[PDB]
């Protein structure tokens, strides 16, 4: 029996480290599965959309075409179907002509300045597969949904021949509360920050710079004297949105003090000292860091293995 508990704030890949549980350890989405996660495809996709042209009113952005007017009132006359997992050719000709629009790509790329699904591009970018008749979900597009967690997700698999159960909770804000219901009998602590959140802000708090909020929690988790004996296991997630995002936003948006170049190795790894520092406890107390794309089966099951070899040893 191992315990591990999820831990991070919002959006910062909890749930889809545990979807990526059942796809490693139990053969993956049916196909019934897959159909449940079509309606949530569709409503991500068009509230992504949706988003981008809600923020081009507020930013004031035009449509590079004109034309583009039409379509985006036809949107919401159509809209309502995707809500309810369904996909005209109609709507998703639409949402493709808006998607290919120089105004609407000027403002997706400002997507820092609002709140955006990070799955926006992805599911965008394959219009024509998802909006085909008869559309079933892939393993991906299930692990790319985005549902903000609300309670606790409890989920259990066989690893190693050791049965381990594994619970999930919101991390944002209004969730932070119900945290302390899980505290109880954990043999590891996973905990999931955004390494692409470092020049975002809550979507709970404008003001608030999205890394610094996860630094407070993992400073407040990782030096809890009752979480002592529990092994303590970091995920710095989303590193394929952090690899790209680097190229064009300075880091020192979120550590004015940082001095080393707008690239993936010095900059992931200042962002690890940022969070291993915060450890008051250094000689007595290990953290074990890996740098984590969650959405990515094959680097999760290589990382997860690797933590489970470490969780067996030290508390087995
Ligand atoms: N590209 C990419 N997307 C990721 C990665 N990790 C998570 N995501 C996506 O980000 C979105 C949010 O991830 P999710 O697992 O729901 O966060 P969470 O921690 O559970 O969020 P919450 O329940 O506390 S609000 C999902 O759409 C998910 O597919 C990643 O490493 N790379
Ligand atoms: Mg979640």
């Amino acid at each position: 029996e191992v315990k591990l508990l999820l831990l991070g704030a919002g959006e910062s890949g909890k749930s889809t480290i545990v979807k990526q549980m059942k796809i490693i350890h139990e053969a993956g989405y049916s196909e019934e599965e897959c159909k449940q996660y079509k309606a949530v495809v569709y409503s991500n996709t068009i509230q992504s959309i949706i988003a981008i042209i809600r923020a081009m009113g507020r930013l004031k952005i035009d449509f590079g075409d004109a034309a583009r007017a039409d379509d985006a009132r036809q949107l919401f006359v159509l809209a309502g179907a995707a809500e309810e997992g369904f996909m005209t050719a109609e709507l998703a000709g639409v949402i493709k002509r808006l998607w290919k629009d120089s105004g609407v790509q000027a403002c997706f790329n400002r997507s820092r300045e609002y709140q955006l699904n990070d799955s926006a591009a992805y599911y965008l970018n394959d219009l024509d597969r998802i909006a085909q008749p008869n559309y079933i979900p892939t393993q991906q597009d299930v692990l790319r949904t985005r549902v903000k967690t609300t309670g606790i997700v409890e989920t259990h698999f066989t690893f190693k021949d050791l049965h381990f159960k594994m619970f999930d909770v919101g991390g944002q804000r209004s969730e932070r509360k119900k945290w302390i219901h899980c505290f109880e009998g954990v043999t590891a602590i996973i905990f999931c920050v955004a390494l692409s959140d470092y020049d975002l802000v809550l979507a709970e708090d404008e003001e608030m710079n999205r890394m610094h909020e996860s630094m407070k929690l993992f400073d407040s988790i990782c030096n809890n004297k009752w979480f002592t004996d529990t092994s303590i296991i970091l995920f710095l997630n989303k590193k394929d949105l952090f690899e790209e995002k680097i190229k064009k936003s300075p880091l020192t948006i979120c550590y004015p003090e940082y001095a080393g170049s707008n690239t993936y190795e010095e900059a992931a790894a200042y962002i690890q000292c940022q969070f291993e520092d915060l450890n008051k406890r250094k000689d007595t107390k290990e953290i074990y860091t890996h740098f984590t794309c969650a959405t990515d089966t094959k680097n999760v099951q290589f990382v997860c293995d690797a933590v489970t070899d470490v969780i067996i040893k030290n508390n087995l």
